[PDB]
């Protein structure tokens, strides 16, 4: 068999299209408040789950995937807010690096985003990111590669957008990527974080998020499936 | 044998006294960027580790303790900032409930601290908290029981203190308790979060934190050991 693959979203809406697109029989397995969908696709075991929103939920679920299910790589798929003009609604990006943008130990003179015995930026798989870019090029679709900023707040203001761009040079904002990628690094598991834009993280981001959740989630899911087809 | 006990701190300084106080032989076992210290004490297996600071670190470590080591209860020991006049430097409290004070999905009209498919407050073990209070009473020391607010920022301002008190009626602030307790709840593992005050979470909190880390960490550790002696 091929290498077992964990596939993660944050919300049920992000994994519904994934389950449908793979089209195989899934066994549901409950663990730690999550439901894991276990199946076989192209001679690979795939484990699919949504974590629920935010850093704690996604850290927990990723750790479970690795420790309880023994996944050998993790692909994350979902929606995000754009911080750059060139990332429009529905556009895709993969995270070259991620940061926890809400971490603040500045009282001890640490840079924002930094925690002792850790680092500001978290790395992802160069191999998976390069695969993503090749697939995008062949499909003739755009694919940005940049920094994704993750925190436990839904960002919907110009001020916070300006901070994320100025402090971290982030291209997009969401609430799970950094934690998923962090856990994968700690366990030596290759990770790719893929996001489709559904809003511009500004004052109207809530309405845009609602309008485009279904389409953006499907866009990311379809692309994730195209990556698995090449693995 | 008795029930296996996980013992957690956030920083090395918080677990050093724990290891010394138990005084038994520990085997060091690395996993996921953490070092777990495994030993036997009063016919109980104890697993001791520091998570590193913050929600992601502590979520990861707690999940590892439960999934990889199969602990049957988790006791957390460490230092915190006071939000109430009656909690002075060195004073102890146990968390009756915890909240993630930096969670903000208000763009979707959710209450602060709330995430869909979750809850604002996380519960802890009534049994362990009651044990703590009995021990405190017998030792003739004060022990507060209240809400602990956890977030990924070191709090050092009157404005943020006022928010924590007004929004959550929190008694103390720290950066790991809510995540540890959250993971324990998801896995059905009893949890007690114990903290000793080392600062007042105000403009001078950084200096106070440094001055009292050693003493406050030891105060919490000694009390945690006294609980284990009754288990
Ligand atoms: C309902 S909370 C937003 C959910 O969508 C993602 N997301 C999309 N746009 C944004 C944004 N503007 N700010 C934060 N997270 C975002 C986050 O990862 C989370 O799972
Ligand atoms: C060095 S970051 C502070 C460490 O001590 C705890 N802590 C103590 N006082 C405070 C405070 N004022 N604000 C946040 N965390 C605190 C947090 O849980 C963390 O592990
Ligand atoms: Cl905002
Ligand atoms: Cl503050």
């Amino acid at each position: 068999m091929g290498q077992k693959i964990g596939i993660l979203g944050a919300m049920r809406e992000e994994i519904t299209p994934i389950l449908e697109l793979f089209g195989v029989d899934f066994e549901e397995i409950p663990l730690g408040g999550n439901v894991f969908h276990k199946g076989v696709y192209h001679n690979k075991e795939i484990i699919v789950a949504y974590s629920k929103i935010g850093k704690v939920h996604s850290t927990l679920t990723t750790t479970s995937m690795i420790l309880a299910f023994g996944v050998q790589k993790v692909l994350f798929s979902g929606v995000a807010g754009s911080l750059v003009k060139d990332l429009k609604i529905n556009d895709l990006l993969v995270a070259t690096q991620l940061v926890q943008h809400d971490v603040d130990l500045s009282a001890f003179d640490h840079p924002l985003g930094f925690i002792p015995e850790s680092a500001i930026f978290i790395e992802t798989s160069g191999s998976l990111n390069a695969l993503a870019k090749k697939i995008a090029n062949e499909q003739h679709i755009a694919l940005k590669e940049g920094v994704i900023a993750s925190g436990d707040q839904f960002v919907h203001s110009k001020e916070r957008k300006e901070f994320l761009v100025s402090e971290f040079k982030a291209s997009a904002v969401e609430m799970e990527g950094a934690s998923v990628a962090f856990v994968c690094q700690k366990f030596g598991v290759p990770c790719c974080v893929l996001r489709s834009i559904s809003n511009n993280a500004d004052e109207k981001a809530g309405m845009s998020f609602d309008e485009f959740l279904e389409k953006s989630a499907h866009t990311s899911a379809k692309f994730l499936k195209s990556m698995v087809d090449e693995l």
